[PDB]
């Protein structure tokens, strides 16, 4: 797929709010990925024990995930579709070492719209989500075709 200059614009202009506070985010996020989907802590043997909200809230461990999640992602958005080179390296980790099935990265997706969305209403209005939606979705197209070439295709 391709996206529009004004597409991408829209996505680039939520996210130079989101870089004000790349922690918080991070936090809400993984947050919301756990309640929603809890399946999904089960790949962080790092803090699978974590039981509560509030626990998750506390936990630095989580946070700086978050920021590492996040700050991966804005690289990728950044490049405007040019993401060849930042998707390998990733691919690989995410489909040989961690095992992130495709499922996985379209729940995480939600859940960084739904936070967007509560967080930045005036910028993320429908024109602004749906670009949002196709550059993750583009993300998600070809780190699906990566796992695929590595072996993975999960
Ligand atoms: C927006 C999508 C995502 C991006 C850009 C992203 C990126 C990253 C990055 C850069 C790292 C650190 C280096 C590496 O291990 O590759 C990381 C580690 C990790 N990611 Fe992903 N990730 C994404 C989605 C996910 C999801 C959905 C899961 C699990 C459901 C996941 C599981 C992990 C795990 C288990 C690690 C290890 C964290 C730690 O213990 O060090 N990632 N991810």
């Amino acid at each position: 797929m391709v996206l529009s200059e004004g597409e991408w614009q829209l996505v680039l202009h939520v996210w130079a709010k989101v870089e004000a506070d790349v922690a918080g985010h991070g936090q809400d996020i993984l947050i919301r990925l756990f309640k929603s989907h809890p399946e999904t802590l089960e790949k962080f043997d790092r803090f699978k024990h974590l039981k509560t909200e509030a626990e998750m809230k506390a936990s630095e461990d989580l946070k700086k995930v978050g920021v590492t999640v996040l700050t991966a992602l804005g690289a990728i958005l950044k490049k405007k579709g040019h993401h060849e080179a930042e998707l390998k390296p990733l691919a690989q980790s995410h489909a040989t070492k961690h095992k992130i099935p495709i499922k996985y990265l379209e729940f995480i997706s939600e859940a960084i719209i739904h936070v967007l969305h509560s967080r930045h209403p005036g910028n993320f209005g429908a024109d602004a989500q749906g670009a949002m939606n196709k550059a993750l979705e583009l993300f998600r197209k070809d780190i699906a075709a990566k796992y695929k070439e590595l072996g993975y295709q999960g």
